[PDB]
């Protein structure tokens, strides 16, 4: 039947996007009701970057520095203010299309869907996972910040990125739709690099079901093993620690395969012990971790909005 | 700055997918102006398929057995012909939503956004390529069917697919919107399977290119090849025959990069020959043939919508 890796839908997200600029940057925003949220380096010279005192920064702001467009129609500024990393430019128009939604800040190995937009129009949807260092590995040209991630929880859109930086190491940061960088990382133009990226083992395990149950089964082994023996392996591959909360969540992917999670856990010790000797699982030569046991469920059964 | 496998905003599309049954059946349609678009096998009982006379099997359809709907509005039904493998049923309610769209027939190689639905609900986007063997690797499980694909060309919604089929081979096959399958394939439930799948030159040399864009260079080469003797190499593994005009197309990414299109292809020989030795290139351990060079330019420059 397939498995793929798939954004949610964006037309709730798409009638939400806007053009932020200052000065000589332009950027992207978010207008959810009467509010355009957007990064707060908008208002830095690519010199000020190198040291700002944003605080500072922003007295000299005048709503008149702000010029906000949607698509073509132009907006109306009546305030700004700062809430840590992101401004809030208040308008006079809610926007017709808010959707019903939610800010989230999301935990390291879940995934969303990024809508990535270049100077206010939206340019192209994909899915990405929140790494375990609190990097996302995206797609984010000149013009891309302020675009954002999001999940389609039922009937609420859940906002929970914003694009502000790249890593001198071309991974990606950003912060929760409350301006709180996700990681260590501070919008300031210095030495900053991600931690090391170990693999988010339980999505492994849940993309390893995704397979199974695709007609991909050259991997299921007859040995067995216990999480403290399979955590071993882990440690050594820097994967993450497998906590019994994850063999949980891999409950109802066990039940649909019939195959205990520590049964897959034994699968998943020879491939990172042999490799793959060049066979593939659902088309990859590399194992895959950027699929969360819901992202899978939700493939592999039918859930639409 | 990142590559990554994107689709288009699907905006547009959502609010053109509808739900249809007929019976026990019930499958996705696409409803442009007055008329809904699905395929005709929504018509026949899993019994029918063995070898259906859809002009037979459509004579006893009344109106009656079609039941669309749009969300939760339920649309009135006017009319219902045929044409090839698709039903246009039409309704007296234009969708206040149609986009300013047209119907393309894509060619092997190239690439489209796939919009999977459930039942008329969206349920995520994805990015596809026709194959040369005119199949397609995607996601659709049961009530996939009527599931389109589709490019955003400028300002203008280019659809160029919808889903019937998967072949026992687990890949899957479908239709232009006139109705005419791509490839050999027939809505009947007969042995048929895709022909060999051969591998998109053009295609891989501009993921390539994409790869050096960004910082990806350590398959560059010193030597170098003309294309008589690259495409006894390609042939060999299954890969497809680079013309001149693939050549011409790759023009703006050898301009971009610095890299001649045959220097390039010097270095595609060497890893078809010798591989990868466990080096990746944009993440990747073997190599993509599903980005054209037009998603790459469009990617490395930042087109909009
Ligand atoms: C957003 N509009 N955007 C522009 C952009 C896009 C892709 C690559 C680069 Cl290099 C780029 F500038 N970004 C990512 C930025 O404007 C940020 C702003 C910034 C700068 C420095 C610290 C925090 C935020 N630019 C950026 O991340 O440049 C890379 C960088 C990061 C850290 C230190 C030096 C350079
Ligand atoms: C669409 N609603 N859909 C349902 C569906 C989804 C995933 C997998 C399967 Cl097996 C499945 F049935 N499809 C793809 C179908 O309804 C088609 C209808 C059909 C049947 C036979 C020939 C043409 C079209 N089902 C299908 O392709 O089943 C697989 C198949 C194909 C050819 C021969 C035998 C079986």
């Amino acid at each position: 039947s397939g498995f793929r890796k798939m954004a949610f839908p964006s037309g709730k997200v798409e009638g939400c996007m806007v053009q932020v600029t200052c000065g000589t940057t332009t950027l992207n925003g978010l207008w959810l009701d009467d509010v355009v949220y957007c990064p707060r380096h908008v208002i830095c010279t690519s010199e000020d970057m190198l040291n700002p005192n944003y605080e500072d920064l922003l007295i000299r702001k005048s709503n008149h520095n702000f010029l906000v467009q949607a698509g073509n129609v132009q907006l109306r500024v009546i305030g700004h203010s700062m809430q840590n990393c992101v401004l809030k430019l208040k308008v006079d128009t809610a926007n017709p299309k808010t959707p019903k939604y939610k800010f989230v800040r999301i935990q390291p190995g879940q995934t969303f869907s990024v809508l990535a937009c270049y100077n206010g129009s939206p340019s192209g949807v994909y899915q990405c996972a929140m790494r375990p260092n609190f990097t996302i590995k995206g797609s984010f040209l000149n013009g891309s910040c302020g675009s954002v991630g999001f999940n389609i929880d039922y009937d609420c859109v859940s906002f929970c990125y914003m694009h502000h930086m790249e890593l001198p190491t071309g991974v990606h940061a950003g912060t929760d739709l409350e301006g709180n960088f996700y990681g260590p990382f501070v919008d300031r133009q210095t030495a900053q690099a991600a931690g090391t990226d170990t693999t988010i083992t339980v999505n492994v395990l849940a993309w390893l079901y995704a397979a199974v149950i695709n007609g991909d089964r050259w991997f299921l082994n007859r040995f067995t093993t216990t999480l403290n023996d399979f955590n071993l392996v882990a440690m050594k591959y820097n994967y993450e620690p497998l906590t019994q909360d994850h063999v949980d969540i891999l409950g109802p992917l066990s039940a649909q395969t019939g195959i205990a999670v520590l049964d897959m856990c034994a699968s998943l010790k020879e491939l990172l012990q042999n490799g793959m000797n060049g066979r593939t699982i659902l088309g990859s030569a590399l194992l895959e971790d950027e699929f969360t046991p819901f992202d899978v469920v939700r493939q592999c059964s039918g859930v639409t909005f």
